[PDB]
């Protein structure tokens, strides 16, 4: 087992994990079998207390566990299944240690943060990475580990103590670390003393950096490197670089370009590793992919313009694997994308009183749209705006999908407007007064990887020839609210066919629309499962129904 | 509310707790209202898990919380009453804010270290220091904070992070810090070089002392306390010092000597503090009460010996509440103390054989004492050799005080003895065998501060007329194991009469042995109510009967 | 936009403010916008030139206006902000209509009340019930227009003529009229004899009645109801009755248990009235909030008692916001309050000769009291007797809150009493003398919405913990006089913090004492800025530390 410290820098923003990402999706160049664990200086236990204001979305694994975001990035890069046991945090180890104590396993002996803590975080860590991630039986060959936080922060002090420990409670040759640090650059001069405040924070802990990856805004001036590679330990070639380019997918090349690898190879001693004549040709050729991918980015110039309709849309970070599952989509069509951040509540008419700027701006980047995305997320914010994008995109015949809160919605839509219930509204705010059109009701939630069933005169449907027309598909669940079952039967005899539900039936999952060209919606969030060569199939059908093709697209899923 | 912060140095061992406890009770001489919290690194939720070999014995309180030692150190110092929430740990403070998170208090925010947990110690501190701890419905004008481990350990993190914050969520002139600091001597040179290094740790975290506290086995010369003073922001007279003295009742008057008050009543402003004519009176008489045992400890000399027998007797620490209550049982007295140090395994016969040398030296030792104790603590080792002293003692006549463990001791040993049952012992270590002599049982703990009813005929007890023949005694328990109620009336009828009694009955609390100047045993540890002015009254018993004068000081009590 | 009218009656006592301000928060839990309007047929511009002994306190709102009384009861029952354009009175319709005709707008025409005042006053009432109150953009759905005086009066006259008028020129079910009247009972008969006659009154000037709203002692009887049904248009339902109880905030529940609102839901057509998601959810959560304080009213029982100490304390009605904020800031601690009425002039010992029955009760009020309050109010009588209630407060170490003179009251009386200055003294009566000792000085008034900057040393002040350690607190202050400048420097250092201060220092507006569990005054009125959720913080801090727990009260603020 080998391990790779991705830590630090001088602030919280830096990028880390892209870079965890990327160095892990190198590794598996080669054919080794990768993991990776992120660790959380926070208290809770999970990212699915906290709001999505802080931190981005939760990310939700097949375990059901609501991690931190940076899993998403491991599992759509590497091609692994996490288990909620990848995300640590500080939360998950006191509170490990605490009941540990209370039990009593520590034989009555006095517990604390070294030796006791840091020995359970190197405990999780051995366990945790020996864990097998791909679908093929075999243990990882290395796991790449990102440090959150900043070092010399005091949340992260048990962090850094155990890791210091085990770079020698395993061997070295065995463990390498990178530093991911800040190069500001101030009158056009590339200054590096925070860099270098960060390389002895590093070794006041007892860290040593085997190489340093600058974020900075150009190219790093040969200069810029020999300044750092003189004050550090590091070579010229461990003076990594990562430039503020928009494409997260050109990271992989512009490391292999800086010849990243070459040092790995040696300092972990990657050709020590056995490996098999099939691990080496499928290591190849997903390398040849990516470079064809990337260079469909450099070559498609067709714009595809998704509108996507939420709350807080200026955190672009709280709809990462919306983001990320659209451009992966839109490169399986070979066509640009562009995203139009639509605030929801600025669609909504009392906008056009209280200011008739944010009105008119929010509609023009709506009307310009040749598919609508309804994201998901829970709150009370927005909805009628959100349900003012469902109608617009039902009416026009535009592209449409919804997923969670984005199903309901237009559900929600499509009663108020079609079947004309003009009162009809979610369960989730409304209840005070008891309504009687209930469109949501709760069914203390549902979580996780779990099966839908086609019910069975489905087969007509865009959305089940995507799923290449199998009986079953297998998705992650987040939601506390459904459809009412009472109703169905209103909407699948007015045309709004609910395509697919839960094994018990009462809890549905998939609508798709008679008489649309691609109007959609999802129960699960089908972001999470998309990954760079493999789209999520119903944003494969958004993307694909917003430029045309979209009868190609599934010609092409039926051989 | 004024607060005391006493604080690090170099080393754990340093004696912080002395100089918590009397610069609280000097406080006190000007008869303000004192209380005091102990802060422990260490992750385990109370003492009471964590056994008796690391940290000395755990404390019982009134609660029935097992404590960090520290706690008692104070009660009888300071005269107060202290509650489980006095000891604040790692690993409680942890298990707060955790469980707070998971309850969701903290409304989705991310919890960190700073500000959220840094915000929790300093409610702790603002809750349990407005607790009442005298006798009197008062809130307490002044709170000793001792801030256990050392500073720059990372265990202490979050606690030197609060106490930064809480000198402004508090006001400066209602917080103050003592930094207590090892100055050793090598060639007879006092080298004060750690002592520099702690107070740059100190500013290093933002705490700035008020008061430099050097330990050491010298005065410190004139030069010693300059070259300090002149380093750190201290003036010459808040360079304290408290030399390796025996006594640590005379700490209060070297610190006094230093004019450490002085300081204080300026720094603090406790002449704003309003106090009544009552309190500057019982504040003034408590000072005169200190000056005389003191002068006793200074002229008192002639010896009594008393034997304690039990495990680990090397850990002096394990026994520190036996210690201070038979030092007050003695001054009250007017006699010197001296503890003959047993290891109760050494008494035992396989001893003669294995190291001959050990078994002769502790028979010496206990046949040279003037009476005997045996201390409590749980475990196998030693106690047919704890039975034997019991034996020795019941037999030649000598003055016995069996506490917890003792009582029980005594009991298989009169059971062994005189009602001649010749395999009757513990129920806590032979049940694997399933023996019908049981004299312990199991009655998961009895904990805390418990009533004892004296039993109807108890008029005639030397234990009883110690208790001022009162019908009842409030003292705190702690055990698992009692003497078994079927064989109780065997015992009683043999002349070990089991003077007190649990309220339910079945449960005994207190034996005298008829025929013996002063043979005597308790469930409860009497230990835990000893006040300097106010000895236990078991060990007021057992000093006394050692020394003769039993009748006397049982007179005194009836006044 | 739709008007409610609430009008007349047989009495100017009636309590048509109450109904106003409940109708009004009735609307608000259907999640309509909602704003109001006071007219007074007095000649008065604002209540600002007329003293208090008539009409009860002027009002101040954010824009300095000091206006009617009766804004207040609807700023804190509607939760909205109010413009002194929303008290309307006779002297500003022809002030308004008189300037505007030596300006000339009326083009050489003949002026007279009607048509130009009545259409005038229409254009007044379309103005501003369309400014926007809340805090959010949008303009108000329903307006309450309180007509003040009554019906008949020739006071009223153009304001009567006016609002015919204006109920065509606005449409019929965009205005209603509620008109509310006086009931008594006499040999136990509910008499109805005076409602008829003013209802005869309305049908006179051409305003009919859509709701009779009786004001008795009692039930109305089911004849009382029908006699009344029978005489007038209304229907048995539309006779409205609010019976004397004490809670005011009673009477949203007593109109919503005569399902009122069931009634204007239709006869405004509110149901026409677009709403989105987040408005109800928002209007009906309000509805909750107020049953769960009422509820809270029926079953706490546990009383504080605050003596509030002041000139002309029999006109209680003098200060109704002080009332309102103490009792919204009881009901924050789920406590009763009892309110005890010192007239402070008794306290002085001049009385002790005059009438020494009031003096001895007086004294006795203010000795039983859990917490003091001296109010504000200028004028030269009894201000000794409330430097004598500072005094007793500072002193006895009883919770004291100084608003406006209450603050400059304790500064004099700590100046006369802890500094020792036995003549220093208010400038605004002695200066006949020109005394070197002055405790105010003037600095023609300062009013309205203001900033106040803490002083950078008071993070430990229980006030600033109560304004959630907040830099900077807005609210309204009314004064000619503040703390003289040169002065502060030495209450400053005897322990009479000036906590905070405006933008430019030398202008004194919070203190709180050094060593006192709450002794706190204000130069702005904190009453002003209460709501009913969300009490004034300096009397939520005086009303908990007369209670206990104000640490508990604190610890909550800091979430
Ligand atoms: N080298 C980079 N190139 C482009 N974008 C980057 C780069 N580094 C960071 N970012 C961007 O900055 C944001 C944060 O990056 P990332 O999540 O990798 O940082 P992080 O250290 O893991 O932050 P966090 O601790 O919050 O998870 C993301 O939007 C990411 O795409
Ligand atoms: N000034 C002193 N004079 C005499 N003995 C001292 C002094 N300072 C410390 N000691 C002794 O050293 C031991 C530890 O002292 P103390 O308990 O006060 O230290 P501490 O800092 O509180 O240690 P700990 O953190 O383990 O509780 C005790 O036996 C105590 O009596
Ligand atoms: N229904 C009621 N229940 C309880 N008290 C009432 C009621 N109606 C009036 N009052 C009380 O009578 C006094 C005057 O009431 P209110 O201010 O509402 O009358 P008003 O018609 O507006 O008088 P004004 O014209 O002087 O403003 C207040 O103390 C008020 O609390
Ligand atoms: O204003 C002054 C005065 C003096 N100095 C002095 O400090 C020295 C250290 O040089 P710098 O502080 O400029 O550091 P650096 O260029 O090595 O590092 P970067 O942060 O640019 O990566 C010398 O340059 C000396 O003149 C300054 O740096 N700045
Ligand atoms: O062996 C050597 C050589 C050089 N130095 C040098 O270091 C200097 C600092 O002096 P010290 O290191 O002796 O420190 P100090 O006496 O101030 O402190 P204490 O630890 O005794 O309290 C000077 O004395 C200089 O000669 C040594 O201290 N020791
Ligand atoms: O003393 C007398 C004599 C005659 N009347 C006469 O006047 C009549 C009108 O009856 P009332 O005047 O009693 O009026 P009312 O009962 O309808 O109204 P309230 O004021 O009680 O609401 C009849 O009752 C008739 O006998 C009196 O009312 N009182
Ligand atoms: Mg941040
Ligand atoms: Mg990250
Ligand atoms: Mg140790
Ligand atoms: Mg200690
Ligand atoms: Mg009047
Ligand atoms: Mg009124």
């Amino acid at each position: 087992m080998k391990y790779v410290v991705v830590s630090g820098g001088v602030i919280s923003g830096i990028g880390k994990g892209v870079l965890a990402s990327s160095t892990g999706m190198l590794l598996k160049t080669l054919g080794l079998k990768v993991t990776s664990i992120k660790i959380d200086p926070y208290m809770n236990i999970d990212a699915g207390t906290m709001s999505p204001l802080e931190h981005g979305e939760c990310f939700v694994l097949d375990d059901g566990g609501e991690t931190d975001l940076d899993l998403g990035n491991y599992e759509r890069y590497l091609g692994i299944t996490l288990s909620r046991d990848h995300n640590i945090t500080t939360g998950k180890i006191y509170s490990h240690v605490i009941s540990r104590e209370r039990r009593g396993d520590y034989l009555g002996k006095t517990v604390q943060i070294v030796p006791h803590l840091t020995n359970a975080i190197q405990d999780w860590i051995q366990r945790v990475s020996k864990i097998p991630v791909d679908d093929t039986g075999l243990e990882p060959d290395v796991c790449i580990i990102e440090l959150g936080g900043t070092v010399g922060d005091i949340e992260s002090a048990p962090f850094v103590e155990a890791l210091r420990q085990f770079q020698f409670e395993v061997g070295r040759e065995n463990f390498a670390l990178i530093h991911v640090s800040l190069v500001p650059v101030i009158h056009g001069e590339q200054k590096t003393k925070p860099t270098q405040a960060a390389i002895k924070d590093l070794r006041s802990l007892g860290l040593i950096p085997d190489m340093i990856a600058c974020r900075c805004s150009e190219e790093l001036n040969r200069s810029t490197i020999d300044k750092i590679a003189m004050f550090c330990h590091v070579g010229p070639e461990q003076v990594v670089n990562v430039h503020d380019v928009n494409s997260t997918y050109h990271v992989p090349l512009l490391l292999l370009k800086q010849h990243m690898i070459d040092y790995l190879h040696s300092r972990l001693k990657l050709g020590e590793v056995p490996l098999t004549l099939e691990d080496k040709e499928r290591g190849s050729q997903l390398l040849t992919n990516w470079e064809n991918m990337t260079k469909n980015l450099d070559d498609s110039d067709d714009v595809v313009k998704i509108a996507l309709v939420g709350k807080y849309t200026n955190l672009k970070d709280s709809y990462l694997s919306v983001t990320k599952s659209l451009e992966h989509a839109s490169m399986k069509c070979r066509r640009q994308l562009e995203i139009l951040w639509v605030e929801a509540s600025n669609l909504e008419p009392e906008t056009q009183e209280v200011d008739k700027n944010k009105f008119h701006d929010s509609w023009n980047k709506l009307s310009s749209a040749d598919g609508i995305l309804v994201p998901g997320g829970f709150g009370t914010r927005g909805i009628e705006g959100m349900i003012l994008a469902a109608k617009w995109a039902r009416e026009s015949g535009v592209p449409f999908l919804g997923v969670c809160l984005g199903l309901q919605v237009a559900a929600i839509e499509f009663a108020r407007n079609v079947i004309g219930r003009p009162n009809s509204s979610s369960t989730e705010f409304l209840d005070e007064t008891l309504l009687a059109p209930e469109d949501q009701v709760v069914i203390t939630m549902r979580l996780g990887l779990r099966p839908t069933i086609f019910q069975p005169n489905s087969e007509w449907s865009n959305i089940r020839k995507l799923y290449g027309e199998v009986n079953e598909v297998h998705e992650r669940h987040r939601h506390r609210y459904e459809i009412n079952p009472k109703i169905v039967n209103d909407m699948e005899s007015r045309g709004f066919i609910f395509v697919g539900k839960d094994e018990t039936g009462q809890r549905c999952e998939i609508f798709e629309l008679k008489g649309h060209p691609y109007y959609v919606g999802t129960q699960y969030h089908p972001e999470y499962t998309s990954k760079v060569l493999e789209p999520s199939r119903p944003f494969w059908g958004l993307v694909a129904a917003a430029s045309g093709t979209l009868g190609e697209v599934i010609k092409d899923i039926n051989l």
